[PDB]
């Protein structure tokens, strides 16, 4: 079959498509501290700046969906605000974060370049209704429950609110009870049901397991997406959120340096068209 | 093992336990309109008036998941909670329906019997809190990508939150893509994992098919559970949401009469211990 | 839909088919020695004799698929034919075993009922072929990694090889990694695919536990199926075969008291058309 | 962790191992006819010799699991074995083949490389033993049904039985029913779980969907892996066995010069420790 055509969507000067250079969505998982943002931001300022790989600082001011009630969630909107405030002022990174409520759509993309859409809110009508309204560039989380095939009712969406700055984003689809696989096939579907739209690959929340961020993130480079999606903290074990699945911060470099090599091959391979 | 003691929640009159005569939450997926609503809480009420089984109407106000936007709701809250509002008065009946966001929480509380957390928002840790806060009987949509033991969590939240009256509703899990299997294990795993919280068991959504009604009924009720959840419609391929799944109207009663013979004897055996 | 004819594949005396009382095809997992094969047969013969339950008793002669070369295997043919051969002098019973070889088919059909095809082996065209000659009474185990719709394939190959004497044996579904699921669904779908062959449920091997042996016994049975298939033991934990699963052989009567009463209810309901 | 030591096991002068040049276990799927063979057998060596990828030539004597009996099943053993005879004198390949019952073992062994146990038998412990006692080259194909750590089992079968010469080959995982997932975490499983045997991947099998053949390739490739196994024919849709997964013949070389590329960069990749 023919190569289709891919989108491009600007994150400012970055154009994210899946037949560019991959951009890198990551940071932490949680806005743990102004320190340690500041920390793990520069640290992939300077990794990124070096290899020349196009770069979003990610991370959470609310974890909105744990399952205790008094267990910690964040520093919260306003806070979180000002520390993305600070990033961006000192280090001039475009910023990525999730929002779980109509209400917070404006406020956060007011301050950041990309709002994301949680898995599990990924059909709420009226919150992609209120994020497609901020006109910000948009993160789609894709839920462990949809199938690839239907990434394209999401775009619709949010096309349908005004909206054609969609991201998506592979975090895996439950393999039975508590594990998740990602199936590389499952890029090639989206890639066609979403006309072209840019894929990332969460590869951290995937692996919900760190030591298997390097081989799974090399698969799904290996079909020729848009970018790759990951947290990191100095000390993966003492992270507030999700330690277990994050990269350990001082193996940036050597982890995209690898990554840059494999994309940059594979963004090199004519398409062949097999019928 | 040793049988667990089960836990009573009481929707008014009605004892709601896994060990009880089983409760019957059912009625129609979405709020289509007065006279609809009026039609199908009679023929529900008079089927269950005569055959001796324990009632709550079940209807949706507004869908707020689907896949597209322009695509019908129902009635929204004002309009949907005045329709509420006739059927107890004219029936007497206990209702039970869905809420999709904070705010909604106690108005909503402030009509119905029953509040219900939708599989997809389980887990959101803010509209839990404010569901709790209301003092409602809860039920709770357990999500297709949740493994039975992870139900005790959701208690618990309700819990820290001041709210005991949580009943779980199984609704099928995830089986590759765009299928879903109920595990029929998953029944004692929950009641275990939930020290005893009533169990339902959502025939209709688990069929996401309609013929198979009965059948799947009888495996789930032959576990020994607090209750069936089932929407039905006059003419289900018409129905403006989940028409394939809901069951004929006019079949509810040779429906329900099986149900309860087969209830009434699974409730009479003896437990077995077997270790 | 109208409620379909269903098959009588009869063993002896005993005619089995989805729509009758239930038969019990069971035993113990393999041959461990002549004084415990003697022993459970009795037992059962005894309660089956006393409730009313047709009885067909089952046991492994060789286990073909163990994880080790060196690890216990059963008596083999030989002298598991031995065995068998006693107990049917003994107590009058119809036996069951299964086969793993072409050239084991003939041998054993010649001693007992019921020819057993494993659940591995139930795509081998030749060892269809090896078995469909004997004429004897065929049960296929459904493969773990076989979708419900397929069976229809399986009866259609013995029938090509001139047998039409198959009985279908549910045992669980692939549910991620090394768990299984039993699909309550998948009965309905079987007897339809089957043009209603006898559709019997393993219930120990569902289960790869034992203690939630019973509610599933129930659910399956719940779905108006021709019979079920366990294995039991004096005191699983010692079975040289898939102890964790097997029924204590001491509970055997209060579970075959509720199962008949189960089944004799279930047996009894009219069809629902439901379009 | 510290990377581990990867086995060679040796189809004459080709070293096959994980962290070595890719192998490419490839041909058609069964042997429709000597001429196709011909033509088949001369395009991939005439590729490879040219590309400089090492090479085995596979094609199946008999398709012993197809659905109907009366359905077209192959030349058989002693037609195919002269099949084999005349590629080897001709071309000078290395063949692989599948071998479907104990008594097959050996008599193919005396003409092949490398003998392969099929999934769907591959816990048969007599035919692994009659397997290990050839002394031949094994490629286990991994059962869909079995998880990737459970492959050890299987390596630690044969070498109970005197035979260190084992391949494992990844051929999907179920996910649902009637559809595989790869999962490219298992890869790295099963190096670990077999002490580091060398691991190959069947991209035909695993896409049980040819047109998806180059990027699940790619995939696969990234994690590091001995070689891809790949089945072809000049019209896959008129293929006699599974056509509609078999890569067009004319394809070949634009495909092995991008897997080539691909794994000479992967190889070349430094180990990252991740702890």
């Amino acid at each position: 079959s023919n190569a289709m055509e891919h989108k491009i969507v600007h994150v400012g000067d970055i154009p994210v498509a899946n037949d560019k250079p991959f951009t890198l969505f990551a940071g932490m998982n949680v806005l743990e501290s102004r320190d340690l943002a500041m920390q793990i931001c520069e640290h992939y300022v300077k990794v990124t700046d070096k290899l020349g790989i196009p770069y979003v600082f990610k991370a959470s001011f609310d974890k909105a969906n744990r399952s205790s009630v008094h267990s910690y969630r964040g520093p919260g909107l306003e806070e979180g605000m000002k520390i993305f405030q600070e990033l961006k002022e000192t280090f001039g990174v475009k910023i990525i974060t999730d929002v779980h409520t109509e209400a917070q759509a404006q406020p956060v993309a007011d301050v950041v370049d990309v709002i994301q859409l949680p898995a599990f809110l990924a059909r709420q009508t009226d919150l992609v209704e209120a994020m497609a309204k901020t006109g910000a560039v948009i993160n789609v989380k894709k839920p462990q429950f949809m199938s690839p095939g239907q990434v394209g009712n999401i775009v619709e969406k949010f096309a349908e609110c005004g909206n054609d700055k969609v991201i998506l984003c592979e975090r895996g689809s439950c393999h039975g009870y508590d594990n998740l696989v990602v199936d590389m096939l499952g890029f090639g579907v989206m890639k066609q049901a979403s006309n072209g739209s840019p894929i990332i690959f969460d590869v951290t929340h995937s692996l919900q397991r760190r030591e298997q961020t390097v081989e799974l993130a090399k698969a799904g480079l290996a079909t020729g997406i848009a970018g790759l999606f990951i947290e990191a903290h100095p000390n993966p074990d003492k992270a507030r959120c999700d330690g277990p699945s994050a990269l350990p911060l001082d193996k940036l470099e050597p982890f995209l340096a690898q990554m840059k090599a494999l994309d940059d091959l594979i963004k090199s391979f004519a398409h062949i068209d097999i019928r």
